[PDB]
DNA sequence: CGGCATACG
DNA sequence: CGTAT
DNA sequence: GCCG
């Protein structure tokens, strides 16, 4: 088993879901609190179990893991002994772990601002519906639309806005094309929001077209909330039979020669991009990010016309976005 | 022990 | 500070 | 929390 994500194959459905989940937990937890070192290792731990090709039943199976030390083989000594972590279960009910759950959730909060809502006193939504006057307008959009924003986007839904948005960038700038990105290009059923990433094939004809995008679909009543660039993270009014939904879209521009690192950084998982960065860094002593890939001695930018060409000129066996779930 | 991905709004 | 993979 |  490979010690870095990257390196192996993992699937979005596999053999060891309610142990992956448990770890899950602690390491959302962790977020919460801020350790970030701890956060990642746990996930690391979960995304290692997910690559098995069979369920995990005994202790000994974790010998030689990486990522497996004495606190994730205890939770997991634990689950198989037990059916339950007493550690994760401890976490799950109690009212910090609940409450940064639900304040982070919102569109507009992230963990600091929920923690000092959480040290204000605050615990529900209504709590910070009575206080408007503290909110962003990005926080008061969020709350507005959270129960839509809380119920799955499915693949018919993504089908139609793929429809809408294409519709606005043939407009926009005649022969821009729309790739959808995100989970749902890793195959996921249902998601919470919607990615898509947009380019044109003559370089630097994307100049200037995120705005033109926003300006049209904004005409055409679709965009419930956006903040006004290259990326725009929106609400859109998706119509439902006899009504509509608040739904996530997140629309991203990038140069025809940037786009297979656009891709790649948008398609994730969120693990799996840190991975590779790391490991690009780390092992190879490249510099990965989402506009390419830059060797620091030479000082020079590496070409790539597809994912396949990124994998190549890092060494790693290519993955398809199905099997980039870590 | 240091390191933990890297960006844009 | 928020957002994204 | 775990790895090199
Ligand atoms: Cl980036
Ligand atoms: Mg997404
Ligand atoms: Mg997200
Ligand atoms: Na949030
Ligand atoms: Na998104």
């Amino acid at each position: 088993m490979p010690a870095y994500a990257c390196q192996r194959p993992t699937p979005l459905t596999h053999h060891n879901t309610g142990l992956s989940e448990a770890l899950e937990i602690l390491a959302e937890a962790a977020g919460f609190e801020g350790s970030e070192g701890r956060l990642l290792t746990f996930c690391r731990a979960a995304s290692v179990l997910k690559a098995l090709p069979s369920p995990v039943t005994t202790l000994s199976q974790l010998q030689g893991l990486p990522h497996f030390g004495e606190h994730s083989s205890r939770v997991v000594q634990e689950l198989l002994e037990h059916g339950v972590c007493e550690e994760v279960e401890r976490v799950r009910r109690s009212e910090r772990y609940q409450t940064m759950k639900l304040f982070t959730q919102i569109f507009g909060v992230g963990v600091k601002t929920a923690d000092r809502w959480y040290r204000e006193g605050l615990r529900t939504l209504d709590d910070l519906r009575e206080q408007p006057q503290k909110l962003t307008q990005q926080q008061k959009a969020g709350l507005q639309h959270h129960q839509d924003l809380s119920t799955p986007v499915l693949r018919s839904d993504v089908d139609a806005l793929q429809q809408v948005v294409e519709e606005a960038v043939g407009q926009a700038l005649p022969g821009a094309t729309v790739t959808l990105t995100g989970g749902f290009r890793r195959g996921k059923l249902q998601g919470h929001d919607v990615d898509f990433l947009i380019t044109h094939p003559k370089e630097g004809q994307e100049a200037g077209l995120l705005p033109r995008v926003m300006c049209r679909l904004q005409d055409q009543g679709l965009i419930l909330y956006h903040q006004h660039f290259e990326r725009s993270f929106c609400i859109f009014r998706l119509p439902q039979p006899g009504s509509w939904k608040a739904v996530r879209v997140d629309l991203v521009v990038a140069p025809v020669s940037q786009f297979p690192f656009a891709l790649l950084a948008w398609t994730g998982s969120k693990l799996f991009q840190r991975e590779l960065r790391r490991f690009s860094r780390k092992e190879k002593g490249l510099w990965l990010n989402s506009h390419g890939l830059f060797d620091p001695e030479q000082k020079t930018f590496f070409q790539a016309a597809s994912e396949e060409d990124i994998f190549r000129h890092l060494g790693l066996e290519y993955l398809p976005p199905e099997q980039r779930n870590a």
